[PDB]
């Protein structure tokens, strides 16, 4: 019966893992094989892409033997890294699409300035930014062991190679979160609002043709879309998350996990949203 349920979310786990890695290829083999896709959100979105193409390739692999098996196969070094790459995908994730909507008020209010100076080269090096600090900030507390717990079960846990949880202290914890996802979210939630905002002013009336507003605005909701599901898929993870470091009873482990694999589901949820914008539709036709 074990069996069962091994062979059954063996094979679930490897139809996440094609979803994920599939669909996220197809999005990235979108933008680069059409004219009409070259944008510099679609940039954007590329890193995007790359954040949930890492997950499905080397997260969720990982963590579908956790969970499958019960235990850590693959050592201490392993846990460590694949706790890394974890944390530094949702970090990238968060800070890009903070960096979408930022770009996308200022093209919005300013299109005269952002086109003139704004180009596909520039978008890049915001790019390496966001991933250079979210790998400073991600990888460095984990290599430093500063999210370690004094706690005797956290303890044994570290002591043991077979243990991969990421029991953290308080401290990390709250900082951790702040710093890579809160502040991100609440940043790309309110300028998002006033981009929303703005564009519904638009319309109701730029020089440019309404009809012309309103495709700008199809492809503005595509990131909208986005952006909600972002949050809904990580915000109950990350919630919970802290009330788990005040109190352990207060979340089961299992019921933490199911949170989890919440968050890594919006890795899939991406290229089916994006499915349903028109240009991006044609280039998978
Ligand atoms: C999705 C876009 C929806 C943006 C909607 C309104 C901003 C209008 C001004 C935007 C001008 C820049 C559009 C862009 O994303 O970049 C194109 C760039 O010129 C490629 O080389
Ligand atoms: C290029 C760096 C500029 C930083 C972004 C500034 C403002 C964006 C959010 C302000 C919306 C509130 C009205
Ligand atoms: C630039 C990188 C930013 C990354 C974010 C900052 C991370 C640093 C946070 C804490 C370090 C200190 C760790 C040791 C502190 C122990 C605090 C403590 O005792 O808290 C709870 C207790 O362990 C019961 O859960
Ligand atoms: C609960 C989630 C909270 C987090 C939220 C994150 C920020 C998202 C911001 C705006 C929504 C984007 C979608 C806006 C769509 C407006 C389109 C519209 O006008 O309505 C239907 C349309 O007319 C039919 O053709
Ligand atoms: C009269 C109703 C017609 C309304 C037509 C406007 C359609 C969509 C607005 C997109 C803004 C979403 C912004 C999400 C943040 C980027
Ligand atoms: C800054 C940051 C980013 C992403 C995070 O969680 C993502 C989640 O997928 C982690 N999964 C495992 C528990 C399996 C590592 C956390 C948790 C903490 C803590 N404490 N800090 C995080
Ligand atoms: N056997 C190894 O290569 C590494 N070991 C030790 C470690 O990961 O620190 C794993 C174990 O003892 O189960
Ligand atoms: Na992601
Ligand atoms: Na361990």
């Amino acid at each position: 019966l074990s069996q069962q349920w091994e062979a059954g979310m063996s094979l679930l786990m490897a139809l996440v893992v094609l979803l994920i890695v599939a669909g996220n290829v197809l999005v990235i083999a979108a933008i680069g094989s059409t004219q009409r896709l070259q944008t510099l959100t679609n940039l954007f979105i590329t890193s995007l892409a790359c954040a949930d193409l890492v997950v499905g390739l080397l997260v969720v692999p990982f963590g579908a033997t956790l969970v499958v098996r019960g235990t850590w196969l693959w050592g201490s070094f392993l846990c460590e890294l694949w706790t890394s790459l974890d944390v530094l995908c949702v970090t990238a994730s968060v800070w890009t699409l903070c960096v979408i909507a930022i770009d996308r008020y200022l093209a919005i209010t300013s299109p005269f300035r952002y086109q003139s100076l704004m180009t596909r080269a520039r978008a890049k090096v915001i790019i390496c930014t966001v991933w250079a600090i979210s790998a400073l900030v991600s990888f460095l507390p984990i290599m430093m062991h500063w999210w370690r717990d004094e706690d005797p079960q956290a303890l044994k846990c570290y002591q043991d190679p077979g243990c991969c949880d990421f029991v953290t202290n308080r401290a990390y914890a709250i900082a951790s979160s702040i710093i890579s996802f809160y502040i991100p979210l609440l940043i790309m939630i309110f300028v998002a609002l006033r981009v929303y905002r703005e564009a519904k002013e638009q319309i109701r009336k730029r020089k440019t043709s309404r009809v012309m507003l309103m495709r700008e605005h199809k492809a503005l909701k595509t990131l909208g879309i986005i952006m909600g599901v972002f949050t809904l898929c990580w915000l109950p993870f990350f919630l919970v998350n802290i009330v788990n470091v005040f109190n352990r009873d207060l979340v089961p482990d299992w019921l933490f996990v199911a949170f989890n694999w919440l968050g890594y589901a919006n890795s899939a949820m991406n290229p089916i949203i994006l499915c349903r914008s028109p240009d991006f539709r044609k280039a998978f036709k």
